[PDB]
């Protein structure tokens, strides 16, 4: 088998290409561009009723006529998975139109012997890396013909590997033909998640979410990683991307020690709805830019 299907189309967002395109085009002509060329961005994988808008901040920054390889780095909710694994097909089909995975750079990635083969089930199974993938088609439709996709499932990395394979993927972020579509949503509050904490301080829940999300969002501007790592251990939000967030960090600051110049900015911040009582609950999204300089 060739090709994995669209296995989120229908529910997830809209299964008709012309209806799915108008949709982005509505939400892409909101954003001013303020960070292009974009070389990562951050960006959503919830449905695109929810955060749609939000994401569209962050694919705006994308450069069609520079960009010609896009990675898209999504955690894994499904599978027990202590690495990263790549597809074992050749398309990625989309609405809009097929995307095609980079031969190239999947051969140089899996010949570093750190990588499994996610199974045909697994890869359809998975929506964290699928809903990037509207997106990146309609932002490149310029350029349909010229463009790559490098798809990486990101497992429960450890620190270490954090750091491995943040240092591997730094080469591939130095070039300006390149992109990293990191995916992850923000605070998943409320019971159903197991995860109340609440800072009342910061006045009503909801804003004690967004206090809780901009500090974890002023620690990737920072572009740390042992800060952002130290976050983590400290509050335990429930950012769904935590891990591709650390590989791209660790692929940051390999290139700070190279003199490259780098700043990340989050343009836009959104959440589900607005919780109020601890029997509601939310989901928060942030989309932002690298840009390298």
């Amino acid at each position: 088998v060739v090709c994995r299907e669209a296995s989120h189309a229908g529910s997830w967002y809209t299964a008709s290409g012309p209806q799915l395109n108008a949709q982005l085009e509505g939400w892409l002509s909101q954003v001013q561009s303020t960070k292009r060329p974009a070389r990562a961005i951050i960006a959503p994988h919830a449905g695109y009723t929810y955060c749609g808008s939000c994401a569209a901040h962050a694919y705006k920054q994308v450069d069609p006529s520079i960009t010609r390889r896009i990675f898209i780095l999504g955690p894994s909710h499904h599978v027990p998975l202590s690495r990263c694994a790549l597809s074992s097909v050749d398309i990625y089909r989309t609405p809009l139109y097929d995307l095609r995975i980079d031969q190239k750079i999947y051969g140089e990635l899996w010949k570093t012997g750190m990588f499994e083969r996610m199974s045909l089930q697994t890869d359809e199974d998975e929506h964290s890396i699928e809903m990037h993938l509207p997106y990146t088609a309609k932002a490149m439709e310029s350029h349909k013909d010229e463009f790559t996709i490098i798809p990486v499932l990101v497992g429960a990395l450890s620190e270490s590997k954090e750091q491995e394979f943040g240092k591997l993927f730094s080469k591939y972020l130095a070039d300006p033909s390149n992109l990293f579509v990191v995916s992850s949503d923000f605070c998943h509050w409320g019971q159903r998640f197991r995860y109340s904490y609440y800072d009342e301080s910061q006045g009503e829940i909801y804003r004690s979410i967004e206090h809780l999300d901009k500090m974890g969002m002023s620690i990737i501007e920072q572009l740390d990683p042992v800060s952002f790592s130290n976050y983590l251990k400290k509050y335990h939000n429930t950012i769904c991307g935590r891990h591709p967030i650390g590989v791209l960090l660790n692929a940051i600051t390999e290139l700070q020690k190279n003199g490259m110049n780098m700043s990340f900015s989050f343009l836009n911040y959104a959440q589900s709805s607005q919780c109020r009582n601890w029997q509601d609950s939310s989901v928060s999204y942030a989309a932002g830019a690298l840009t390298v300089h």
